[PDB]
């Protein structure tokens, strides 16, 4: 057989193997070239001209229905850019991830390997000009384009990844196409997208299986929710996307398709579901499927609908009405016609008082109707893809959107090397000391996180709701840090003569290197810590205060905090925090080793601080984290704390977390907690602990990539 | 609570992440330093002063026997070492990756969590001059001296891991302990250096927990056969080491002693087993003083008959019938009372089987011969997967190089320059001999070799020796038709010389498949120049123990096409394994495998994913063509690793390949890879890549250079 792996034997160890994926860029790429500057040589006119041929140019392996691919793809985008979870930001289409396991085998995604393959003609003849990501999304907008909607724009950008996101938690279930995540619809437990292991967020027939829409409902207004979209974005997205195409159950998929991808034969060459078969549910919405238009919502609102089993064994809905009968023409049988249906999620928009209200008004109103889905349908596409400077190409609306946490202009000159030197010795001759400037320095930039590019020290919404509010970063203690660096801020701006000026953004950096450096010089190393000053400050207004909430830390390993509410080990979160902001476990370590000499927890505890030279940077929490002459044990009537005793004496030594002692545990954290430890390793600590300082600082300065 | 794996929803999927270990060194060290720089610069005698010290230093957390650690220490450097198989030669002292899991809490291993943290001080104290790989057998050679036996040497060189080797396949149990590996003892499955999960070699007790030394002893030989030992090797090394120190079992472990390490509380720190000690159930020294070297264990287990029993901790142990042992030996942590010396089913196996008790007679009679096997098994032990001779660093490397070792001659002339090199590059091009021909056997020259213990590659060329040259994989008749070419190339030039310079075979055949390669890439319209570095040396038999390289034959060989038809894995997971074995990544795997088949190298000649109507020309068409959805794939009907690529419309056949060539266009990441090279403006990238590899893999057993 295989291998048996660590995790088998042992259900759970860390899993490591999230943070490896940050140690290299797998694939074949050349770990130096950007995507950025190839995608701007590519001409995308010529790849949206190809790829509207391709919309009607019907492939026998696959045939088009009604002669126009564009439906097929428009699924296929929904799909690849319908797995985002605000949670985490995880998910989405920006790394076209659709293409591995496990997404690619999902039951939800079933055929949709036919339609990636499509494209694959494509693909190649652009090569590295166009990424998978990026191709996919284009797909969708052309397809809809084509069959008469004009789209609200496009941007290029999205970087391939070259194989599945290992720190993605889809659900606690054992298998496909079932659920153990709600008892109640609308109480899915939380941080999943979906309500079913396998599917992008709901049960087509309905909760449970069963078809009632009132239930339903309470399912798609969480998922969506838990997806960045409210209401009227919910009900403009499906109502938009179920406008065209239609779903395909000619028989139980269950006994008539074979193997998902990841299961099937080799031969099948990456393809899967071997039988048109794709959901077990059957038939159009409309009577004119490859055609923009109210034919949905008109469907929908102006007859009624009752549940039946449909010829694939699903549920599904067939109008009362016998005007609707066989007005639709048949997908490949030119002299067949066929009956419109709906289903249980789509009379879920109809039940529901509030998504009633908002179709009834599309209703009237088609224009709104557009408006509205053409906005949800760009904001869909492209929410996991960063700060405007990141959306490349010529059809970027001039128009940004408040979910790309945009960033204001600098109306000013940018403070010199001179400058520079000189506020770093203003902040640290003022009140503030080492550990006060590297709390909040890392309060600013740790909220970053590369799955979505949101959150980092560029803005300094730190200051603005709700972060200033948030309990890790002591609101208190914070107004007066940044009063404080705000009067510097000040009298630095009062003081120049030649349009000069610097940002709160800056000067919070700024103020953090300082202060790692200090700490560097107490212990007697020389280090400088290179910066790049041209952060901006940015308002409330173009600020989405509630959506940056998903970015609020439960335990942050820096700040040793930790959460009560917590349900996993604070360990495995710690792990998980760390692959937002793209460290290896060296790095985690060097980072959080370091970070305790120098003394920057939450509240000021004593947790991990394993020296008795606080604001100093030394390999003193290694040294002593490693010494045997220390035993350790969990502290009584605490629900986070550790103490270790002198294993001779039995005289308290220290106070410790589990983020702490980790480090000491497991087996391949200990190995690099030795090498730290070690007798001439304090040098490399420093250095390597100074340059994760500096990576995380500048995570979200893109205006170098 | 967490994230899932494909592995569990897929569990015929592959094993990628086994080349990804190739992509990048985890750990906090860079690349730009060598260990071998860094323990250079170690003292060595001191290290060995502190560890002499600790041999008697005593901690309260795990008191030592005897008041000495020493045998404590040898049991750790033997459980480090003895995981090493031939079949691929992984396992092994060489990473020390006994600190990791699983190996760190097998049951087997149980307590030597202890035994190592005890060096940790001397760890910290020495830092990255000397790896924990360096440290644990180095600890073990000085316990052994300590206790009045000299060691063959020691040599330093074993660069630490960070993690476990992913590639190790331990075995198909779902349990420690227990054994779905062999129905009859000495008939274990193939390709496992152990006949139990979670053992280092055999069950102490017994096979299947029954006391029958007999049978035990049919499991013991075939377990150090492939661990690389013999008869003698193996006596001496079970004897010599049962000479030193006790068994633990003061009470039944199953219920007495705590969670393994990898499943302990965060605050025992790496520690397990947490509980008189009690390691492996079975209680009790072998010998009178077990902290000192003579002749106290084959005398006990000659001189007196022994009956089984159930000991204290509820195992299989044996008993002395005569009263002239009973409380014979003081107690572990109290001279002032005794206890009574015990033996092992597996000692007992010695005895009883006839071979095993000739070479034991033969110990009793000398000590002597005793004494040098048990030396020179340590030191092959211990040392077996660090390389050839060039590797092994420090003051105490013997001046005598032993055969396993895969010695090399010295090269007694002048090294040829670019002047040579270039002249020698176009008589071989003007021979009769194909790009085919070249690649392919400059291929099955560099090919053996692994980075796991650094046996094999194409310095020696000991591809015209036996047992190379006569594997099938080889093409014997073909191959002896290209060495024979090269060679009177070689003599050519080495008679026309005069200033004493000369040319290896070695040399030769790496330089024709340079050469070869650079014409397949002029006929594809790309000039790239291979780097070429001379001082290959030729091996002869005397430097070559010809049945130990029978471990590097290939099963499966994806540049040759090859696939033996006796494989029980999927021939794609054979090609997986392989290339880590050469330090592949996944990327460069595709590329090799892609650009090898435009070029033809197929053994037997066959047109096996060879897709391509211009052979001999490297370019990106196996990409191109294996990717077109004008072709359907499908098994060959009556073939066992056949499959035919169709031409959609008409059924036609247009290709014929194995599964090592249709797993690039069906694996989700692989696939990934193929279209990256299958595009438009990827032919120029594919080729420098293809070369890239194809040169790492002919420098990789060059040390001296490396
Ligand atoms: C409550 C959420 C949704 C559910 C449960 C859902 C469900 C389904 C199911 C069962 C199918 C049929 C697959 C098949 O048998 O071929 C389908 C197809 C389709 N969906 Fe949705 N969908 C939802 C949302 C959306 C959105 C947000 C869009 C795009 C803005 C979209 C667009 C489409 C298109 C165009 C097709 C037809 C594909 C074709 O003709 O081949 N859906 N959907
Ligand atoms: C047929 C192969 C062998 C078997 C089944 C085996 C078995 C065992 C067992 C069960 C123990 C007791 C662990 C414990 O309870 O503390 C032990 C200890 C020991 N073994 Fe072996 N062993 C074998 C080979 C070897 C070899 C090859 C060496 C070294 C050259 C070695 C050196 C030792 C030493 C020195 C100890 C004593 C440790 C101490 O006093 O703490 N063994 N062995
Ligand atoms: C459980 O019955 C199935 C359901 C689906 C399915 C359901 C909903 C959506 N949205 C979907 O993606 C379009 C596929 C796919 C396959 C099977 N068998
Ligand atoms: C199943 O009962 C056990 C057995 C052993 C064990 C077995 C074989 C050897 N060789 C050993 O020493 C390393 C320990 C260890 C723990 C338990 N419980
Ligand atoms: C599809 N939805
Ligand atoms: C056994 N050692």
């Amino acid at each position: 057989k295989r291998p048996k792996s660590n995790q088998d034997w042992w259900p759970s160890k860390l899993n490591l193997e999230i943070l490896d994926q940050n140690a290299r860029d797998v694939g074949p790429v050349e770990d130096d070239f950007d995507y950025a500057e190839e995608f701007q040589k590519l001409d995308l006119e010529a790849v949206k001209s190809d790829l509207e041929e391709l919309m009607t140019s019907s492939q026998d392996w696959w045939p088009a229905d009604y002669g126009h691919y564009g439906p097929l793809f428009i699924r296929m985008a929904w799909h690849s850019a319908g797995t985002y979870r605000t949670a985490d930001g995880r998910g989405g289409a920006a790394g076209g991830r659709q293409r591995f396991a496990p997404i690619n085998s999902w039951p939800d995604n079933a055929n949709l390997d036919k339609a990636r393959r499509l494209l694959l003609p494509i693909k190649q003849k652009y090569g590295q000009k166009i990424s998978w990501a990026d191709l996919m999304i284009l797909a969708g907008n052309v397809a809809i384009e084509s069959m008469g909607f004009k789209t609200f724009g496009y941007a290029g950008g999205r970087e391939d990844a070259f194989e599945e996101d290992k720190a993605v938690n889809w659900g606690p279930e054992d298998e496909f196409e079932t659920q153990e995540r709600f008892d109640e619809p609308g109480e899915i437990q939380e941080g999943l997208g979906a309500s079913v292991m396998g599917l992008i967020y709901v049960n087509p027939e309905g909760p449970d299986g069963n078809p009632d829409p009132e239930a339903s409902a309470k399912n798609i207004r969480q998922t969506f929710d838990r997806m960045a979209m409210n209401d009227k974005e919910t009900a403009a997205l499906i109502a938009g996307g179920h406008t065209f195409g239609k779903v395909h159950g000619a028989d139980d998929p269950e006994e008539n398709l074979g193997p998902e991808p990841e299961a099937a034969p080799i031969e099948q060459q990456g393809l899967g579901w071997q039988n048109m078969i794709t959901s077990g549910i059957e038939g159009p919405w409309t009577q004119s499927p490859t055609e923009w238009d109210m034919g949905y919502i008109n469907n929908l609102l102006d007859y009624e609908w009752e549940p039946e089993k449909g010829p694939g064994g699903a549920w599904q809905w067939a109008p009362k009405s016998e005007e609707l009968k066989n007005s639709v023409p048949d997908a490949h049988d030119p002299d067949e016609k066929q009956t419109p249906m709906m289903l249980t999620t789509d009379i879920a928009l109809k039940r529901d008082p509030d998504y009633r209200e908002v179709m009834e008004t599309f209703q009237e109103n088609p224009m709104e109707f557009g408006m509205n889905f053409a906005k949800a349908w760009y904001k869909l596409t492209h929410l996991d893809m960063g700060p405007p400077e990141r959306f490349l190409g010529p059809e970027v609306p001039d128009e940004e959107m408040i979910w790309q946490d945009p960033l204001p202009d600098a109306d000013y000159d940018l403070i010199g090397d001179e400058e520079i030197a000189e506020l770093k010795e203003e902040i640290l001759d003022s009140d503030l000391s080492v550990s006060q400037l590297v709390k909040t320095a890392w309060a600013s930039a740790s909220t970053y996180r590369d799955s979505d590019k949101r959150g980092g020290a560029n803005g300094a919404r730190l200051r603005l709701e709700p972060q200033k509010n948030w309990e890790v970063n002591e609101p208190e203690q914070l107004e007066t840090v940044l009063g404080t660096l705000e009067n510097i801020q000040t009298e630095f701006n009062d003081s120049r003569s030649d349009g000069t000026q610097v940002s709160l953004a800056d000067l919070i950096v700024l103020g953090g290197n300082a202060a790692v450096e200090q700490a560097a010089a107490n212990a007697g190393y020389d280090v400088e810590i290179p910066f790049e000053p041209g952060r901006v400050d940015a308002g409330p207004e173009h600020t989405d205060a509630p959506s940056f909430d998903a970015l609020k830390p439960k335990v942050d390993g820096v700040r040793n905090y930790i959460q009560d509410d917590i349900t996993r080990p604070a360990e495995e979160v710690l792990v998980d925090n760390a692959d937002l902001l793209n460290l290896t476990a060296s790095e985690l370590t060097a980072l959080i080793g370091g970070m305790r000499s120098i003394g920057a927890n939450y509240q000021d505890t004593d947790l991990g601080v394993f020296t008795d030279e606080p604001e100093t940077l030394t390999n003193d929490f290694f040294v002593n984290l490693l010494d045997m002459g220390t035993e350790w044990e969990p502290a009584a009537d605490s629900e986070h704390r550790y103490k270790g005793l002198d294993r001779d004496t039995g005289e308290v030594k220290w106070e410790a977390t589990r983020i702490d002692l980790i480090f000491g545990s497991n087996d391949r954290l200990r190995a690099i907690s030795e090498v730290y430890g070690s007798a001439d390793a304090e040098k490399k600590l420093v250095h390597d602990f100074v340059d994760t300082w500096s990576k995380v600082m500048k995570l979200d300065r893109f205006d170098l990539e």
